């Protein structure tokens, strides 16, 4: 149908709007110590803490397969980049310290693509 197309153009236009918030999100990284999983050789008891891992690469497989609906659900793994970290890693630690800065510099670049997601549709 004409109509799946349209849907299709808006999820493509979406993807795109999404691809510019994460480049955003992830050049407020640039330790990179979000940009990749937490190895599961180097930490291998990393799944008794955290149940869901996420980190930046993933998310962009997930957003180039247009994976992501909407910005809730795209919201949802950012934040658990964060909350993971400050979990599994104390408050006096160069890691948790970078989750609270991403955290705080990223809300400025979600507020305004909340806005920018509701204005175009």
């Amino acid at each position: 149908s004409m109509e799946q197309v349209a849907m299709e153009l808006r999820l493509t236009e979406l993807t795109r709007l999404l691809r510019s918030v994460l480049d955003q999100l992830q050049d407020k990284d640039p330790a990179r110590i979000f940009a990749q999983p937490v190895s599961l050789k180097e930490v291998p008891d990393y799944l008794d803490h955290i149940k869901h891992p996420m980190d930046f690469a993933t998310m962009r497989k997930r957003l180039e397969a247009q994976g992501y609906k909407n910005l809730h659900e795209f919201e949802e793994d950012f934040d658990l980049i964060i909350d993971n970290c400050m979990k599994y890693n104390a408050r006096d630690t160069v890691f948790y310290r970078a989750a609270v800065r991403l955290r705080d510099q990223g809300g400025v670049v979600l507020r305004q693509a909340r806005r920018e997601v509701d204005s175009i549709g």
